[PDB]
């Protein structure tokens, strides 16, 4: 199998095209994506017949900016008949994956999918049913073995493969099931929380991000990231002239300082987390996250980097490369990742892990 679907924001096709052929390309996997223009997916098609496995297997998926998830797939299906939805789903995955692990019945995320998405949320009960009696699946649900997707592009048209657990996302879409608290401050609350379950594995998280940590959220008015960091039991300073609100305040978790983000020092030496949703140039933002990571003032930082109008991937990657320059020149050790998160729209956010020795 040669081709592989990666699902992107409707509009951002170019982008996620453009990334994977780059970072494709340069292993040596050499293919071609189509952009249909807000489709919400892409295909790259490798040129050589089983690239695509290679792919998904040796590529980091982690190090993907504009996917939210992969999966190798095989030819396309046409005009499945309702009277006989199953055997031809079942033919296309016999002898591709057996005893796979778990099965996603997946759609764009267009607004033009969103009945063809009811559909398959519902099929997947039978058509789960089905894999596992003819081996497809494995008749009991397992995280390590791979992810069965099957992905409808249209009424009766559908794509079936996989993906490998330890090199995908582990969301239905590769988007986090997510509800909006009444309590929460701003709707901006989701971006974070999204950013959690992205970037950080779910084992992990009472280690990571736990009770009793102090955090710094910079520009945090009214509160919508200061409440994931107060939800996670941390300790929060919250730092801007704009005033935060009188529920977060409340809670005895939250102190407020009344300084513009970017201008504010720590004094602090044992802060864990900074997180800074900042409305500003992403050049701007690098900058300051580097001061951050490079003066060693936090272990972990979750921000967000505003997309230019034209040649965002590669604008975005560029200040990336602007952090690792100062930490490289400092002889810092850091894990970086970047997603444009499901809640992010023309911005990506960013993830970094500090290391000291």
């Amino acid at each position: 199998m040669n081709k592989v679907v990666l699902l992107c924001r409707p509009g951002f096709e170019k982008e996620c095209a453009a990334e994977i052929t780059d970072k494709a390309g340069q292993r040596e996997i050499f293919g071609f994506a189509r952009v249909k223009e807000n489709a919400g997916y892409v295909i790259y098609e490798c040129y050589q017949p089983d690239d695509g496995d290679k792919l998904i297997r040796e590529l980091p998926f982690s190090s993907l900016i504009f996917a939210r998830q992969w999966f190798v797939v095989g030819e396309l299906l046409q005009h499945l008949p309702p009277e006989d939805r199953i055997t031809p789903i079942v033919g296309m995955l016999q002898g591709v994956v057996e005893k796979g692990g778990e099965l996603r019945v997946e759609v764009a995320d267009t607004n033009e999918s969103k009945e063809l998405l009811k559909f398959c949320r519902k099929f997947t009960v039978p058509l789960r049913a089905a894999l596992r009696d003819a081996g497809v699946l494995a008749n009991y649900e397992t995280p390590k073995r791979p992810v069965v997707h099957v992905f409808f592009i249209a009424p009766g048209c559908c794509y079936t493969g996989y993906s490998y657990s330890n090199n995908n996302s582990p969301f239905y879409m590769g988007i986090p099931r997510l509800k909006f608290p009444a309590d929460a401050p701003s709707r901006s609350t989701l971006k974070l929380e999204e950013a959690f379950h992205v970037f950080i594995p779910a084992d992990e998280w009472d280690e990571r991000l736990a009770n009793g940590m102090w955090a710094v959220d910079l520009g945090a008015c009214p509160g919508g990231w200061t409440y994931q960091l107060v939800k996670r039991n941390m300790w929060v300073y919250s730092v801007d002239n704009g005033p935060m609100a009188q529920s977060l305040m409340d809670t005895g978790q939250v102190t407020w300082l009344r300084e513009d983000g970017f201008k504010f020092r720590p004094t602090r030496s044992n802060i864990s987390w900074m997180v800074c949703d900042m409305v500003e140039k992403p050049a701007k933002v690098a900058a300051l996250m580097a001061q951050w990571l490079v003066n060693g003032w936090c272990r972990e930082t979750i921000f967000n980097l505003k997309l230019p109008m034209k040649k965002r991937y590669e604008e975005v990657s560029h200040n990336l490369a602007y952090i690792q320059a100062q930490l490289d020149e400092h002889g810092i050790n850091a894990q970086i990742q970047a997603r444009q998160l499901y809640h992010d729209r023309e911005e990506v956010t960013v993830h970094v892990r500090r290391i000291w020795a």
